[PDB]
């Protein structure tokens, strides 16, 4: 059918960055499922993976201990996608599920 | 403009995804100057700030953790360039001390 295969947690850092950051973590509930997009121009990190919402709105950055793998298979063509697992929201903390999807 | 007021110390981070980083980086010595580029229209970072040398040559850009106080700056009008602090080729460090001329 589709089919999504679970991998691994990850946190999401650099929300102190995220400007409408404080409203954009209101659009969100713990698992509820999150949008992953690769930015190998990024200026600080080739590896790169900003985290967005169902609305597209950004939360972060995959932490930068856990870039790596992801950045491959989302080179390779893998379709990635999250689900948040921890919120935190007073700390602005956020963890997720990664899941690869099979068409 | 005939005088150049001391800011702060800022890190420049980036180096290594930089093209020509390696040759760029012999042109430097410490106590040269540095051109600043300011690029609020950054898709990663709209407090974003590129550093360049005197020949317009790609450094990288300034730390995310210190971006904010000169950014704010640059889009006021504020003249800010930079001088080489701190230097090592081997780890691609580079450290500056930021000042605003007018």
């Amino acid at each position: 059918g589709d089919a999504a295969v679970a991998l691994d947690t990850v946190t999401v850092v650099g929300e102190r960055y995220v400007d409408d950051i404080v409203a954009t973590l209101t659009t969100l509930r713990v698992g509820m499922a999150v949008l992953l997009q690769r930015e190998s121009g990024n200026q600080y990190d080739d590896n790169a993976i900003s985290v967005w919402t169902l609305q597209h709105a950004k939360l972060g950055y995959i932490a930068r201990y856990q870039n790596q793998p992801y950045a491959t298979l989302m080179d390779q063509g893998q379709r990635l996608y999250g689900i948040v697992t921890v919120l935190d929201q007073q700390k602005q903390h956020l963890e997720l599920m990664l899941w690869r999807l099979e068409h």
